[PDB]
């Protein structure tokens, strides 16, 4: 079909946080039906970042969700137009992330560009000073708000000594298909986890893994 | 043990939302190691309410939550003492209601008091005007801190036409007992599902039902 069992992926990303500009690449693959991908990526302008990599973790792949049970798949049936995605995520101690995101499909490759704009990040917090390990799992509540899908979530960011940094994900997903083509889900949710395959130099070269899986809720109902 | 296979609970409610005073009874019962319980609401004082019993709805029992795999029950464990809880949730077009809560075990049943203070709920919004259908159910985040628990979630409450009006929720659970003598449980998450059963008289009697289950993420 149009989306493949397998396929690769190319990703272009240009930011600024707080006053550090970057740019990052990456290149990978996955099962968009199982839920599962890689990407290995690259910082190739402006490193080595001064501010933890993992603020930029989620920004770098909706069509690679696993749609079980009933659930209409937003994402897959918006190409071959593709899709569109903006994001804010406010930390509880400051900094607030804007990410936007244009997904693309040429010649059976998903092309991704993403820009993002962090500010107000502690100076001597955990995340200018590095001092971060990774992101609970969790699940982001999809629904239906105008002729788009929003999602909700918090996220938990593991700390050095132990404790985490929270903050809030609001996001507002679009197709660029024409609505009369696409049935759009109910409510539903989507189990995530990221996690790490190998990372080295100051996190300059991260190779990022994720799995995920949308479902209703499983719990029995009166 | 001292929380039991069956337990019953009585809860005691007063606030203000919009300057609107009321106050509310219940009483109830559950299954605290299965993660299910049914209150039956009435409302005593400012009834009807002018705004939607919805915004009310997940301040009425953490007793009554199935902890499976390992994780360690904050709550269970924390009697006889009891515990507190204490929440702001936000909601997005703003409306803040702020809740505080003192749970108590007394003489073999559950017993709950509460306060709660709304404010800015829009005039017009679909809380004002009493167009909510109820929450989707969700997943609250719990994990350790500051010498406790907290808890963040967003809930999507349902308006009539089809769309949902969203709201943040954050929760600072504290245990009464020694914090010596608990087992302090990682990071977990806990899926319900509040449904409301019954409604009489304008929303002035309301019984609800929630299901509670505590895990990891299994992918
Ligand atoms: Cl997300």
């Amino acid at each position: 079909e149009l989306i493949k069992e397998n396929m690769h992926m190319k990703l272009y990303m240009e930011g600024t946080v707080n006053n550090h500009h970057f740019k990052c690449t990456s290149e990978g693959e996955g099962k968009p039906y199982e839920g599962t991908q890689t990407q290995r990526i690259k910082v190739v302008e402006g490193g080595p970042l001064p501010f933890a990599f993992d603020i930029l973790a989620t920004s770098f792949s909706k069509t690679f969700i696993n749609h079980t049970q009933g659930i209409p798949d937003f994402w897959k049936q918006s190409f071959p137009e593709g899709f569109t995605w903006e994001r804010v995520t406010t930390y509880e101690d400051g900094g607030v992330l804007t990410a936007t995101q244009d997904t693309s499909l040429q010649d059976g490759c998903l092309i991704y560009n993403v820009k993002i704009r962090g500010v107000n990040f502690p100076s001597n917090g955990p995340v200018m000073q590095k001092k971060t390990l990774g992101w609970e799992a969790n699940t982001e509540m999809m629904y239906p708000a105008d002729g788009g899908l929003e999602g909700r979530n918090y996220m938990a960011l593991k700390l050095v000594g132990g404790g985490h940094l929270i903050c809030s994900l609001k996001t507002t997903y679009r197709s660029k298909k024409p609505a009369k083509n696409l049935k759009m889900p109910g409510v539903y949710y989507v189990d995530r986890r990221l996690e790490r395959i190998k990372e080295a130099d100051k996190e300059t070269y991260v190779e990022q893994h994720e799995v995920a899986v949308a479902r209703y809720c499983d719990l029995p109902s009166k």
